[PDB]
């Protein structure tokens, strides 16, 4: 609803390790009055499904009342149903796809209806992007407009497509709900065409949950692991995606990935290099490597040691009425500077570049 006059750059991280996975996870507030982006990132799950382990990330709208509860919640939902635990042996795919679809339509379904009954004042929504992963496979679920993506051979193997009002299958379940698309809006309001939570477009009389305004129904797509070429999948609320592509967040992510191994700085890098490249919103990101996820390299941290100190130096030499650090970042801007991190490029670099500032005009 409002913007801060400065943004919120505190981070928010956590970390792990298991089933031959490593991952990280960085949320800052950034510009927006509140944060309601929210996460889930476990390896190991409950009743004989050890050997797995889930991420996601959801992008809460007008609250986060929806996103906090889906957080908590998702997962027993996708798990605890009985099109999950369909066959007797381990889930099949149709198991696991049937119970991921069971599981968001019955956790919108249940937050309806303690909402209903405590009279609930809240009309927020969630997005909800997310993997599980298994031993022999990666389960890609999306709703929404936050993003996942899939490293494979360091290159986009696969990512998820948003769900945007215009997309023509989501444009005519609305037209077909009595609302209207509005250059990209439901009904001129809503941004996104799929979400938990937003019970007030979820109102049309004679149409099932799936065929409302908006729709809770996950999409969900079954990758067959590859141990020698999986490397990192990426998980990001819509904050990260507006100022990134695909291939430069990949590209810029590899980059940082051969100079540390600590996940959680790797993520505070993207998100800080979304706020410097003009980001407003909150963001988010999980970042969860494979063992084949690329490698500290020698020569990549010496390459990053030299362009740190090149930059100070410039910085130096520019301030020689000294000029503020925007007008700074403009003259290096205007220097063309080779070598910045794919993808992420002197906005990557802006820390480096105003702690040198700060050491140079520290009042
Ligand atoms: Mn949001
Ligand atoms: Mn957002």
């Amino acid at each position: 609803g409002a913007f801060l006059d400065k943004p919120k750059m505190e981070k928010h991280n956590a970390q792990g390790q298991g089933n031959g996975l490593r991952y990280g996870l960085s949320s800052m507030q950034g510009w927006r009055v509140e944060m309601e982006d929210a996460h889930t990132a476990v390896i190991g799950l409950p009743s004989g499904l050890e050997s797995w382990s889930f991420f996601a990330v959801y992008d809460g709208h007008a609250g986060s009342q929806v996103a906090k509860y889906c957080c908590e919640h998702l997962l027993d939902h996708i798990t605890n149903n009985q099109d999950f635990k369909g066959s007797a042996g381990a889930p099949s795919v149709e198991n696991v796809k049937n119970g991921i679809r069971t599981g968001f339509l019955e956790i919108d379904e249940h937050m309806r209806v303690m909402s209903e009954k405590k009279h609930g004042a809240d009309r927020s929504g969630s997005t909800a992007v997310g993997v599980l992963i298994s031993p022999q496979h990666t389960y890609f679920i999306n709703c929404g407009d936050s993003r996942g993506l899939l490293c494979r051979n360091r290159k986009v193997h696969f990512f998820t497509q948003d769900h945007k009002p215009s997309n023509p299958l989501e444009k005519e379940r609305i037209q077909n709900a009595g609302g209207s698309v509005m250059i990209q809006r439901v009904n001129g309001s809503l941004a996104v065409s799929r979400a938990l939570g937003d019970f007030d477009y979820k109102c049309v009389h004679g149409k099932g949950p799936t065929e409302q305004l908006v729709s809770p129904e996950p999409e969900v797509h079954d990758i067959e692991r590859s141990e020698e070429d999986d490397q990192f999948i990426i998980l990001a609320c819509d904050g990260i995606w507006d100022v990134m592509g695909n291939e430069e967040l990949c590209d810029f992510v590899r980059s940082r990935l051969e100079v540390t191994d600590d996940l959680e700085k790797v993520c505070n890098e993207v998100v800080d290099t979304c706020l410097y490249k003009g980001s407003r919103d909150n963001m988010s990101v999980i970042l969860i490597c494979f063992p084949n996820a690329p490698k500290v390299s020698p020569e990549a941290v010496k390459k990053e040691a030299e362009l740190d100190k090149y930059l100070e130096c410039r910085v130096e030499e520019i301030i020689k009425g000294v000029p503020d650090l925007v007008h700074v970042m403009r003259t290096l801007a205007s220097e063309n500077i080779p070598s910045l991190p794919p993808g992420g490029e002197l906005a990557s670099k802006r820390n480096v570049i105003e702690a040198v500032y700060n050491r140079l005009n520290p009042y």
